[PDB]
C-alpha cells in the first residue's frame, strides 16, 4: 500500500456504511437523523490541512448531510448520485488531480464502479465479501466506527506527515485548521 | 437451500428486528424514529428488479414505517397485525403466488404462524431459539444490520441473478432501479 | 433457579440499562428519545397474560417512558425513584404479592437496595461485577437487546408456559392479549 | 495507579467518545441528539460526593452538552476549546487542585496536550495506538458504554470509598446526592 498511499492528493468518501454504520434513522417525513462519527471528522481535517483534499460521493441527499459536509469545511461532492464511474472522474477534474492521486472508500456494489474509477480503493470492514474483493485495502474498523480515520492515518502516515496525530506538539500546529 | 431458493418470486419480511434492531425508539407520542439499514434497502430494490416482489408484514404501524415503505417502492404490505398465518396467504394471493414462491424472514415468536404460511422461512442471527428451530436458513447477520440483505443476495445468486451486486457492469444496468 | 423461579407472579424491571441499554439521548431540553427493545415488550405482555404482573422501578422520569408505559399496558410504578427498597415493597403490597414471588431486574448500584427487598433478583449481562455478585441469576443478554425478552422467558418456562413462545398455536390463543 | 488513584481530587472528561461512543447524531441544524450513558452519570455524582470535582473539556460546544451538564451538577468546563493544555490548568485552577491531583479521561488526539498536563490520565478501550500510548492507563470499556464510571469505580475504590457503590447500604447513605 505505501507507493499508493504516497501519491494520494484526494480522497473521496461514501457516506452511508462508511462515514455512517448504515442505519438511516427516519421520521414521517424520511431522513431525520444522521449519525456520523467524531473521529472521522478530525481524520478529515487532518488530511485537508496536510494537502489531501477530501470529497463526498453519496446516492442519497439531505438537508442533514448537506450540513454535516458545511460543519467540516468540505467543498466538493456530488449528493443522490447512484452512478459513480462518472461522478468520480467528474470530481478528480475539480480537484485538479489524476486518478491515481485518488482513494475511494466503500461499503457496497454502488461503490463498485468507483473503485474502478479511482487509484486506490478502501472497504470498511464490514463490507461484503464482493466489496472486499474489489478494493486494494480492507479496513479492520466498521463503517461509522473511526473507518475513515483509519485510513486517513493511513494514508498520513505514508506520507511522512503521522505527528498531526500521534504527537501534542504536531497537533498543536495543526490545531486552527482542526476546528 | 438452493432447490427453494431458485424458486422464490415473493419475499415478506417483519420490520421490528429484521430490519430493525429490535429497539423502538419512543418519544412523548410514541415511536419517534425507525432506524433501516442503507444496504438492505439496496437489497429490496434489487429483488424487485429481479421479478422478486416484496412486501412488509408487521405487527406495528407508524408514518414513519409507512415512509421508509414508500421510499422503497414497495407495494404490498399489513401493518399492525399481530396474527400473520392469514396476513401471509393473503399476501400471496395479491402477489400473484403461492406458498412455495414465497419466503418469509422474521425474529420473534410473532413470526411463528408467517413460518408456517410460507414455504422457505429464515431467522435473523440474534434470533431466540425457539425461532431458528422453526425456519429453513439462520442468517449470520443480526437483524437491522444486512439481514435482509444476505438472505436478498442469497436468493438472487440461487437464481444466478448475483452479478447486480457482485460486478460493476451489473450494478450499472440495473441502475435506474436502485433509487 | 427453577424453584423460585416457579413460584413468581410479579416482575419489578429498572429502566435505563435494562429495559434500554443505559444510553440517554439527550437535547437542549433533557431526555428526547428513549429507546426500548421490541421483544423485551412482548415478553412484558406474554408475562401478564400469564398472571404475572410486572411493575416499572425508575429513578428518572419522563414523558417518553410514562408513554411506553401506558403502551404496554403497565399499571403499577414509582418513577423519580432513587431509593428502591421502600419502592419494591409498596409496589408488592399493590400487586398483592408477597416478596418471594417478587422478581427484580436491573444493572447498576442504585437496583442494590431492590435486590435485597425482592426474593428473586437478576442482572443484565453487562452489569458490574458488584451487581453481578448481588443477584440469584445473570442474564447472558445485555439490557437493552433482550435481558428482559431472555428473563421473561425463564420465568414463563420455570412455570410451565413456554407455548406462549415456543409455538405458533400458543401464541396464537393469546395474541389478542399481545397487542 | 493505586500511588496515583489516591491523590487525586479532580477529574477532567473529554465529551465526544469518552462519555459518548464518537457518534455526532446531526440533523439539518447541526447536532439534534447527544447520547450519554446512564451509569457514567451515577459515577459522575459518585465522584463529587467522595469529594472529587469533576469537570468538562470539549472541542465541541452544543446547548444540548449544555444540558446534561447542568442535569449532572457539573460547574467547571470550557466547550467549543481544541487548545487544552491551557484550558486543563485553567480548570485545576478553578478547582484548587494541583496537577498531580488531576485525572484526565480522553480518546483522540485531541486530548493528547490534556494528558501532558494531568498527572493521571486514562483512555478509553476503542482509542487509537497513539492515544494508548499516551496515557497511564487503558480503560477495558469502550466510550460511552461506561469507560468513565470503570474509572470512577476505580479512584474510588483506591481511596477506600468503593462503598458507595458496591453496598445497598453504602448507596443508601449518599442517595441525595445521587439525584
Ligand atoms: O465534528 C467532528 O467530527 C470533529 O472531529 C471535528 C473536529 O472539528 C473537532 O472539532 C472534534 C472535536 O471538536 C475535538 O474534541 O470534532
Ligand atoms: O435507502 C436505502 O436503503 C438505499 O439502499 C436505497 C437505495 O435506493 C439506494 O439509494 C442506497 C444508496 O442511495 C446508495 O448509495 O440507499
Ligand atoms: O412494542 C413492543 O415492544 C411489542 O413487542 C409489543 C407488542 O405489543 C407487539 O406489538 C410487537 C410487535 O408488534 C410484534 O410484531 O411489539
Ligand atoms: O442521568 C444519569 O446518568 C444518572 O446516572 C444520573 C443519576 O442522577 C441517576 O439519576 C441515575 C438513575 O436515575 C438511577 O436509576 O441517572
Amino acid at each position: 500500500m505505501q507507493q499508493k498511499l504516497e501519491n494520494i492528493k484526494f480522497v473521496i468518501t461514501d457516506v452511508d456504511g462508511v462515514l455512517t454504520d448504515g442505519q438511516l434513522h427516519y421520521d414521517a417525513n424520511g431522513e431525520a437523523i444522521k449519525s456520523f462519527h467524531v473521529r472521522d471528522g478530525l481524520g478529515i481535517k487532518m488530511l485537508m490541512d496536510a494537502d489531501i483534499q477530501v470529497a463526498v460521493l453519496s446516492g442519497r441527499d439531505s438537508p442533514i448531510l448537506r450540513r454535516r459536509i458545511a460543519d467540516l469545511g468540505i467543498k466538493l461532492f456530488f449528493l443522490g448520485k447512484l452512478e459513480k464511474e462518472t461522478a468520480c472522474f467528474d470530481l478528480m477534474k475539480q480537484a485538479g488531480v489524476t486518478a491515481e492521486q485518488t482513494a475511494y472508500i466503500g461499503d457496497d456494489s454502488v461503490d463498485l464502479p468507483a473503485f474502478a474509477a479511482c487509484g486506490t480503493s478502501f472497504a470498511v470492514a464490514d463490507a461484503p465479501i464482493y466489496v472486499k474483493n474489489a478494493v486494494d485495502h480492507v479496513l479492520s474498523t466498521h463503517g461509522g466506527k473511526g473507518a475513515f480515520r483509519e485510513m486517513s492515518d493511513m494514508i498520513l502516515q505514508a506520507q511522512g506527515k503521522s505527528s498531526v496525530f500521534d504527537t501534542a506538539q504536531g497537533f498543536l500546529k495543526s490545531v486552527k485548521s482542526m476546528g
